[PDB]
């Protein structure tokens, strides 16, 4: 079956961040006005016996002074009174300020994400979920000890983690316009976790890492060659960015072999999303190309994990978001998901105006050289790897 993650409670704390506002409430109600939910099954967001198995789990990846100062840090937003300048230096050393800041729920809508993104990982190993979604999750920016990017607490780390530790190889695929610098970390020195990024890079953009650094690096220890990447330069649209990642994604399928592929599904490269960079749309006849990764990913047959990510234009990363999870069920359960063109009436209706479409309202070499690159990357981890695998078969795909 296709799980997905939700609950009321899950819900309110998802909602409940300033910078993403209730887009969480906006994906799931254009899912539901769509009539998918029946398809799916409800995953509940784990919860624990206890504080100290709550810390366990956390701590798998996080410090336990990063969760104390987190944890102080919601306290502390929760009175009226201003920090002290010792309050101040803590959670600046834990960069927990300027683009990550406090609110009074940080430490639950953080920690939310992580119940979900645990709960999703264990459905699937259990094999009561073939694939399952978490549109509250995909916080790929956060470090052991540090937020970054809005990202608090890093439940794909986490939920990799999970995977890995029930031999076991995770493929890790991060589709947002930001490079996945906390999960590729996380996993640098860990061969059995192979994480591919696509996305902008240029000079000052966030968080610059992800390309030239003048060479690739790519991991470190027995996970040298385990790190991918794809730096892309602005204004790329479907069908480019389409045909840069396609060959890439069935190569690492045939030469890795996961046992679960990880999804961050990050909406912000989308045409109509504020950053502006990407072209891409949630087109589905030209061809979307999260919707074409993702169908080629699903394609493979390995259990999956989809998670959400960036998207600050809200009601088109719904409108994005509720397409994948169509096109999921159609390619898991083999029925047709026939999605009306039109919004259909429902709570947040009028946030689609003017025109209430599915579709967005958009109107539409480097790339060889890095395919050379990443095919010497692959062949470099194989051997290290001592993998079996054809290398015509896989340089014939480019
Ligand atoms: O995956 N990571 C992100 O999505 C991310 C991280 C840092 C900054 C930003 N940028 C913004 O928050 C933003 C919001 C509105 C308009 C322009 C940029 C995005
Ligand atoms: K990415
Ligand atoms: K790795
Ligand atoms: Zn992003």
């Amino acid at each position: 079956s296709v799980g997905i993650v939700y609950g009321d409670q899950y819900r309110q704390l998802c909602c409940s961040s300033p910078k993403f506002g209730d887009r969480y409430a906006l994906v799931m109600d254009l899912i539901n006005a769509y009539k998918l939910i029946p398809e799916l099954s409800r995953v509940p967001p784990l919860q624990w016996d206890s504080p100290s198995r709550m810390y366990e789990a956390v701590t798998a990846f996080h410090s336990t002074e990063y969760v104390d100062a987190l944890k102080k840090l919601q306290m502390l937003h929760c009175e009226e009174k201003e920090l002290t300048a010792d309050d101040e230096l803590l959670m600046d050393s834990f960069s927990l300020n300027y683009d990550c800041p406090g609110f009074p729920s940080v430490f639950d809508y953080s920690l939310a994400a992580v119940q979900g993104s645990l709960a999703a990982a264990s459905a699937l190993i259990c094999r009561h979920c073939e694939v399952v979604i978490n549109w509250g999750g995909g916080w790929h920016h956060a470090k052991r000890s540090e937020a970054s990017g809005f990202c608090y607490l890093n439940d794909i780390v986490l939920a990799i983690h999970r995977l890995v530790s029930s031999q076991t190889r995770v493929l890790y695929v991060d589709l947002d316009l930001h490079h996945g610098d906390g999960v590729e970390e996380a996993f640098w020195y860990s061969p059995r976790v192979v994480t591919f990024s696509v996305h902008h890079a240029s000079p000052g953009f966030f968080p610059g890492t992800g390309t030239w650094n003048p060479i690739f690096l790519n991991g470190a220890g027995r996970g040298r060659f385990s790190a991918f990447n794809l730096p892309l330069e602005e204004g790329i649209n479907d069908l480019d960015w389409s045909n840069a990642i396609g060959p890439i994604l069935d190569s690492l399928n045939i030469v890795i072999q996961p046992s679960y592929v990880v999804v961050q599904c990050g909406a912000d490269c989308l045409a109509t999303d504020p950053h502006r960079i990407f072209r891409l749309t949630n087109f589905y006849p030209s061809l979307s190309g999260y919707l074409y990764a993702i169908k080629k990913i699903l394609s493979w047959k390995v259990p999956t994990l989809i998670l959400g990510g960036g998207g600050y234009n809200f009601p088109d990363t719904a409108r994005l978001w509720t397409r994948v999870t169509a096109l999921t069920i159609e390619e898991v359960k083999g029925k047709k998901m026939t999605i009306s063109p039109e919004i259909p009436e429902h709570s947040y209706f009028s946030r689609y105006g003017p025109d209430f479409e599915l579709d967005i309202d958009y109107f539409p070499d480097s790339i060889q050289k890095h395919h050379r690159r990443i095919l010497e990357q692959l062949r470099n981890y194989a051997d290290l790897n001592k993998l079996i695998y054809d290398y015509d078969q896989v340089y014939q795909l480019y």
